[PDB]
């Protein structure tokens, strides 16, 4: 159970080099001094992470943002008694943003990649992007959303104007990931024969670099990255309605109904009933 | 109808030193060739762009962006029945500002400009800039305001204090302008009398380099521009009144009654009524 | 009363060696001229300001910066009478932090520091940083905070589901201060002896360098310099309940009851009683 580099690793090179020269100490003494006078030449691999997957480093933490003008109207009750009347409807498209970060790789040398969906949906559209394990990348992707409020039945006193504003509120959620998986295979290359040197043929595995406990049972050994993220997307929509005579607000949730979002039609009171 | 570089259009002076040296293909026959040894040079011209008005391309985007404090109060009802207590007068001095930047100039060649006022009233103070048509300028007005809000009546109920927190609204409104208008008029120059060639008095309308078809009635030819905007300025008044036995939160706009705002005194009832 | 660079304050050496070819002028007419080459080397001081004091250069300006999600939850009343229905607990931590420079020093020479306190608790959290009053220097001081929300008891109209939202607001609080204190004392150095020219052990006081009107009694100067500081701290923690069958939404802030902040427990309405 662990480790971060996969590139620190395949540094047992060292180890093929290393016990090469040490064999060599019998035919001639001053082995180990020709350490880097001797080129060690990968020529391939089949190096593998497993079930590549991004997960929760962390519970994401979550700021509403600001507030996205949406609608107004005024409604106007000039009879004696209490009246339902109708808004108007109204679109707004607004567009839901994620940006992602590897910032700590897990090595270079090996490729993966891994999808992340935003851990925020309360709209009906989800919104993912994915990692690089290997290199440092900024991924961002989005979606424009059309959210389609229809008219609003709004019971209004009599002899009362009303003014009604609605607006989206937007959520900034951030958060950090880990990278994990599970890798396995080898690499396989050759220490070219130098001068009085016999050539070698290599194939070491990333199991045989590290601890028989460290390994898992099927071969393969756990790594772990790290990354970011940073979403704005909407949440609820609201509509707040004043009572002109008095000047009370009483505030509303219009409740939700491709990239394209429906809401309810709702009978509500304004304040004064 | 429709136009975007006068620039461009101006070097209809490739018109004239093209024809120019077409004649001249009779009396020698690589005429052509001698395109750029011959100089062409302005002396003048009357370009002008006529009734410049900077326009919304586009609706106006408005995000509530943070809110002012600007008071607060503790009000004490230690009487065993409703009372009517006062809160006490604020100012806050905050500023209302706006910035404009032209992003894709008409051409660099005539100058003009052209305000455009705020899209966004809601205190009673407008807010205005303008666009250079033919720079890409950042230009940035401002306006200090001056909120004044009166003592308001608060009914508290018996035994009861309540938390008077006042605060204003500021709202973010960017959006897209076009810069418009309709441009007339010549230029008149020379193409100097070079070696065996003939001097060439010209004067070229600019009515006469794209087609009869887009130029208007008078004579002038449509241009556009582009420019966008980002103001930030107040919006509503709150005041929001808390029950401390209850803890309910009741919210309330204070209506508006040189740079100085002043606003209604009202009525108005706390949680418990 | 009134004064602000010590540093152009000090350069009554001036004063010390002009004085001294003053003297000289009568030995020789030419004294004047030898300003410079005449060198002036100091050796020591007690300068020091005293009771430095940071203070409020304006009033403290407050924007509603975001709000922090702190926790959600559903409760179901599904029985024909009203219910008290208990909310779970959450835990929130969060940070406060302000961030303090020196905008224009009091000059370079003497060093001084001075605690401030942001003025905005709000939380039962103060915060803390100093000022340099004799170099530029941001800097920064925090504090993580705990807050611990516990269950809420919530009364729920029959048949009724009720959403409850909490989340804490935080503001930014920016502004102004003034570094203010009382400089004492002085320097003593020589002007060594040169060619025909005597040596000449000095000592000026501070004192000795502006007017006797505005030095104090005790006999320092008063100093100012500027400084800005910006704060973002949490204020109320609130909890907002939304029926689900009207959709109205009714707010409530949860009072608080080291670096652990526990909040009361409330029993409090949904909208539909
Ligand atoms: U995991
Ligand atoms: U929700
Ligand atoms: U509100
Ligand atoms: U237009
Ligand atoms: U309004
Ligand atoms: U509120
Ligand atoms: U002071
Ligand atoms: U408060
Ligand atoms: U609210």
């Amino acid at each position: 159970s662990y480790d971060n580099v996969d590139t620190l690793i395949e540094k047992g090179r060292y180890n093929t080099k290393y016990n090469y020269l040490k064999r060599m100490e019998k035919y001639y003494p001053n082995a180990m001094a020709y350490f880097d006078k001797v080129t060690i030449n990968p020529q391939g691999n089949d190096f593998y992470i497993n079930n590549p997957k991004v997960e929760l480093d962390g519970e994401p933490s979550m700021n509403y943002l600001e507030d996205v003008y949406v609608g107004k109207a005024l409604l106007t009750n000039d009879t004696q008694q209490e009246q339902k009347l109708k808004s108007q409807s109204f679109t707004c498209k607004n567009t839901d943003t994620v940006t992602a970060t590897t910032t700590h790789t897990v090595g270079t040398s090996i490729q993966a990649t891994a999808k992340f969906t935003v851990p925020f949906n309360e709209t009906g559209v989800s919104l993912t992007t994915s990692y690089s394990f290997a290199n440092t990348n900024t991924n961002t992707n989005s979606k424009e959303i059309t959210h389609n409020v229809p008219s609003q039945d709004i019971l209004v006193p009599a002899n009362t104007t009303v003014e009604v504003i609605a607006y989206l509120k937007k959520v900034n959620v951030k958060g950090n990931v880990k990278l994990v998986g599970q890798v396995s295979g080898s690499e396989w290359g050759e220490i070219p024969s130098y001068l009085a040197f016999p050539r070698d043929g290599y194939k070491f595995s990333l199991s045989d670099t590290v601890n028989k406990s460290d390994l898992n049972e099927d071969g393969t050994i756990n790594i772990n990255g790290k990354g970011n993220y940073s979403a704005v997307m909407g949440d609820e929509l609201i509509v707040k309605v004043r009572n002109l005579n008095t000047n009370n607000v009483q505030e509303y949730v219009i409740p939700v109904d491709s990239n394209i979002v429906k809401y309810r039609s709702l009978s509500i009171k304004a304040p004064g009933i």
